């Protein structure tokens, strides 16, 4: 029954997300490279890319920041459907579901989208483009500061060489976390989390027989993710207060409220 539990989560993962890690890493090993202002313009013109649907133009750094919001908001949508495809998550009261998503999605995003990252940059536009790390570093503060930490985490995370089956359970564990503030039914969520963590350890034993310390290594990554997101939240607060011309998607406003 724990097998059926784990297999259901994996199916939900495949159904609700666009690109698997399998696809992502095969591409990275060709997409149009965005490495400067000109190539960014060319990408927006047709070689890669809802530019007309974005907020009014302000500047290059802010424009990229808007493209960042596009992807995260899209990933939150997918994560929500993925979570809702899990029976134990859907059996929670709706307000608890929102609490878990609110405090869980960014942890899940940074872990899950590590797949589309290497040391040189990351995939964009469903894998049609590749934006260099150097270009993102070249953006002005605070936009370059909010980006770089994710690369450091991603490359270290990708070194564990998880596959999509591992990630499905790992992301589920992140969302179903009993530590989120304001949770109504903590014991129920804690119990679900424990079950997923048990399923994960069991899965890792079979899928990575030679991989020692892999499960405790992943528990440490969950701790790292909490720190990453906390720092990220702090930087988003700085942008909210100091970048008046920079708008924020309403959904993200609610998350950082
Ligand atoms: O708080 C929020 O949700 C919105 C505020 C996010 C601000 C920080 O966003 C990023 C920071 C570091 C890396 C990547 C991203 C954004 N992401 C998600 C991500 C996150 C972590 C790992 C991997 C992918 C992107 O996928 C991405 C999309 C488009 C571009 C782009 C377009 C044209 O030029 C550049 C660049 C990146
Ligand atoms: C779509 C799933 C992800 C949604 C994440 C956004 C959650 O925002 C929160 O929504 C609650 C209303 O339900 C409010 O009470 C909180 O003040 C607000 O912060």
């Amino acid at each position: 029954d724990l097998k059926a539990f784990s297999k259901h989560i994996y199916n939900a993962y495949l159904k609700n997300f666009n690109m698997t890690k399998k696809k992502a890493r095969s591409i990275l090993t060709a997409p149009f490279v965005i490495h400067d202002i000109e190539t960014l313009w060319q990408a927006e013109k047709g070689l890669v890319w809802l530019v007309n649907g974005l907020p009014p133009y302000k500047e290059i750094s802010v424009h990229v920041f808007y493209r960042c919001q596009c992807t995260t908001v899209e990933t939150v949508r997918e994560l929500t459907e993925f979570a809702k495809s899990i029976p134990s998550f859907s059996s929670l009261f709706l307000n608890d579901q929102v609490t878990l998503l609110k405090y869980g999605v960014h942890e899940a995003i940074f872990a899950m989208l590590a797949s589309i990252v290497n040391k040189d940059g990351l995939l964009v536009a469903n894998g049609s483009g590749f934006v260099t790390r150097e270009f993102l570093r070249s953006l002005r503060k605070p936009f370059s500061d909010i980006i770089e930490p994710k690369f450091e985490f991603a490359v270290k995370f990708n070194a564990l060489e998880l596959d999509d089956s591992d990630l499905a359970l790992f992301i589920a564990a992140i969302i179903l976390c009993g530590d989120r503030p304001g949770l109504m039914n903590v014991p129920r969520v804690e119990a679900i989390q424990d079950t997923i963590l048990r399923a994960l350890e069991f899965h890792l034993q079979a899928n990575h027989p030679d991989a020692q310390y892999l499960f405790p290594k992943l528990l440490q990554k969950m701790a790292d993710l909490r720190q990453l997101v906390t720092e990220h939240a702090q930087m988003m607060q700085r942008i909210k207060k100091t970048e008046t011309e920079t708008s924020l998607h309403p959904l993200l406003q609610e998350i950082y409220k």
